[PDB]
């Protein structure tokens, strides 16, 4: 199930992180930072709730949730969202909604690599995480 997502696991490759900010409307100085910052993402899990954590220099959050269970979030640009993370195709979908604005985080395996793909409006970012021992 979601067993291979849990670990801690580190930025190693973005592509497009700029254009998804900026559709989410992040200020430019912002957005300056964050394209150089390097999270460390950590999935645990204790019966089924997970928790998601994301460290950096720059900032932090902290989600915990029931897959398939909706969620009040807000993100680390600040925005108050609803949201849901699921598994679909043994994929882990997160989906944000706000003022009828939606956007999908979506982790997959490929390769031992996780590959997170952030899409809001036209605007498709791909991280590449690698797993931390
Ligand atoms: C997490 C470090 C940079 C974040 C600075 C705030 C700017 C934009 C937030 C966009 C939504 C969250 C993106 C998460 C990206 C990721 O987990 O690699």
């Amino acid at each position: 199930m979601v067993d291979a997502f849990l670990g801690t696991w580190k930025l190693v490759d973005s592509k497009n992180f700029d254009d998804y900010m900026k559709s989410l409307g992040v200020g430019f100085a912002t957005r300056q930072v964050a394209s150089m910052t390097k999270p460390t993402t950590i999935i645990e899990k204790n019966g089924d709730i997970l928790t998601l954590k994301t460290h950096s220099t720059f900032k932090n959050t902290e989600i915990s949730f029931k897959l398939g269970v909706e969620f009040d979030e807000t993100t680390a640009d600040d925005r108050k969202v609803k949201s849901i993370v699921t598994l679909d195709g043994g994929k882990l979908v997160h989906l944000q909604k706000w003022d009828g604005q939606e956007t999908t985080l979506v982790r997959e395996l490929i390769d031992g690599k996780l590959i997170l793909t952030l899409t809001h409006g036209t605007a498709v970012c791909t991280r590449t995480y690698e797993k931390e021992a």
